[PDB]
């Protein structure tokens, strides 16, 4: 089989993890890189990711499934660690001279044409909430670094389960300092399935039809 | 180097063309197979890639820039494809039907396990609108497909230019009937960069510092 059809067909979604396995750190430093170089509109970066490591911290995980999405609950303490995708709420020119600034200084651009590289920010502009927030905009590009993340854990043969069955209001709450100015719907455990109770490990995994979902003009 | 780590900090966004380069037809079946393998909530797969191919394509495809963002137009004929990355406006029961219909037919589920499968629908109505749209869930799982996208590409050693620079309302007008039902905001041009003419193939890679967006808990 093709290297990149194989590890996309045999990647699936985990529903049962094995709490004796943790993932190396010399893995999840991959994986963390691979988040950070993750692309973005006008390189704008509007994420923060969240590693939920700790015991201390994953029982606060496990606490922000307490009035809702349950069936997604046992796998916090289970799993190995749970990454928390987060967007920025607004995104300002203050917030887009730090990435211009870092440009400047990894030699990308120059001072002169960081004045000119603000033109981009028009993006930002052309997309301000009804609100002045730019969350509408944001959240995709986290979800453009999450799809990065699954085709990286395929890679490394690291089980996960994608979550947006969790509590938002309760997570903004609980993570107050962590998650200031920024919003978080999805989350992604990761760990080793457990060898026999996880049921969705040896079904079949099920897309539409090619041509349902490829046109070639 | 890590041949993640590799792939990722080597993909970059080109912004000049090699005209004489097309991408394979065996290569092209890879990246639309991964696209179609792309992860989504509930498996939903609220999506349609049109691929732009033939010069007839192209030239409706270059026409989308009459009005706006015309610095990305000269890829669109200097390129190999472009993929139009469209989300639906409204998921429905019907539309949920036949994702459920090809689980049956994939031996994922059985005729009768089916109908109780469908309790997963409350993930869709809790994403409508006021306007009975879900244009706002349905847009983010394109964007994971366009994460697993880029992470294909870089793989495969094809060069690519994400463009959010576009114009979705001329789109809808010249893609009439394959669009129905679904919006484009952003497409993916894909082939090989000009040898000479691409500079940002020589610029160095810019991201923020590791502590600005990844913290451990
Ligand atoms: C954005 C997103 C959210 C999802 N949320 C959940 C969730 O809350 N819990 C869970 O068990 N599965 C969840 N999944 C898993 C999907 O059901 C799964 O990706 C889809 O059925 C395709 O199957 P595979 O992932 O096994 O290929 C989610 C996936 C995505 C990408
Ligand atoms: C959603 C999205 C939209 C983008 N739109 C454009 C675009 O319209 N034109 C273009 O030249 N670059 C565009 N880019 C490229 C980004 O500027 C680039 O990904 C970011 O600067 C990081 O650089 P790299 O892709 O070179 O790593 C876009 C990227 C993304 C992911």
């Amino acid at each position: 089989t093709h290297p990149i059809i194989h590890d996309l067909e045999n990647r699936y979604t985990s529903k049962k993890y094995d709490p004796s396995k943790k993932v190396s750190q010399e893995d999840l430093a991959v994986l963390l890189e691979a988040l950070r170089l993750s692309a973005s509109s006008i390189n704008s970066q509007p994420w923060k990711f969240i590693v939920i490591e700790s015991d201390a911290a994953k029982q606060r995980m496990h606490d922000s499934f307490a009035n809702m999405h349950q069936f997604n609950q046992p796998h916090i303490k289970a799993c190995s660690h749970v990454i928390l995708f987060a967007n920025k709420l607004s995104y300002t020119r203050d917030d887009y001279d730090v990435v211009l600034s870092k440009a400047v200084a990894d030699k990308r651009i120059t001072e002169e044409q960081k004045e000119a590289a603000f033109a981009s920010f028009k993006f930002v502009e052309l997309n301000c909430d009804e609100n002045g927030e730019h969350k509408a905009w944001t959240k995709p590009q986290a979800y453009l670094a999450l799809g990065n993340a699954l085709h990286t854990l395929a890679r490394l043969n690291i089980d996960s389960t994608t979550m947006e069955g969790i509590d938002p209001e309760l997570l903004s709450e609980i993570f107050a300092d962590e998650l200031k100015g920024y919003e978080c719907h999805v989350a992604l455990a990761i760990g080793y399935h457990h060898p026999s109770e996880d049921y969705n490990a040896s079904l079949p995994k099920s897309r539409k039809a090619f041509e349902d979902v490829i046109t070639i003009l």
